[PDB]
């Protein structure tokens, strides 16, 4: 298991990978990742990007951000209390290592840095909106409240139910999501 990636194609693959894996598409197995339903889920969004990441042999961080959260998918606004997406560590071209967020739900192109990334989650073209912290951590955190209290999915149960529950949604509606008290770990 390594927690850097060795080059930019290996991080180009590994985003594709992840895209590729996008409810909408014709590509992806079960369960599809439901970035297209920026509601909620994030957790589970990007544990299951970050499973895909070590089924090639590969780690990442989590960085979760907290505020009074806006994000816009083009054509509508969601509102968040925190964010979470995957911190990925690769070697540039002459060896040194960078770190870019991977995230479909806000940049279905490729990989962001961190600071664009925190920037699109304070979108002011859906209201007021600020960043109250961020937090970096290791990948295996599932949650990590403001108070920095940890959360674990290691067996993926919660993050695929979850996924599951939301794979039909799509867009800004329904807001609050659907109930997933019944997904355990
Ligand atoms: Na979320």
């Amino acid at each position: 298991l390594a927690s850097v990636i060795p080059d930019v194609a290996t991080l180009n693959s590994l985003f594709n990978q992840i895209k590729n894996e996008s409810c909408g598409t014709s590509t992806a197995s079960s369960p599809c990742i439901t970035f297209r339903y920026p509601v909620d889920g994030c957790y589970a969004r990007a544990h299951k990007m970050r499973q895909i990441l070590m089924n090639n042999g590969y780690d990442c961080e989590k960085q979760f951000v907290y505020g009074n959260l806006k994000a816009s998918t083009g054509t509508c606004c969601v509102a968040w209390s925190y964010h979470v997406a995957i911190l990925v560590s690769y070697k540039n071209a002459s060896g040194v290592t960078e770190k870019r967020i991977i995230d479909p739900s806000l940049f279905s192109s490729g990989p962001v840095t961190d600071t664009a990334w925190r920037n699109a989650c304070v979108n002011t073209s859906c209201g007021s909106a600020s960043v109250s912290s961020y937090a970096n951590t290791a990948g295996n955190v599932y949650y990590r409240s403001p108070s920095n209290s940890y959360l674990y999915d290691n067996n993926l149960i919660n993050t695929n139910c979850v996924l599951t529950k939301f794979s039909l949604l799509s867009g800004c509606s329904p807001s609050p999501a659907p109930d997933v008290s019944s997904c355990g770990f």
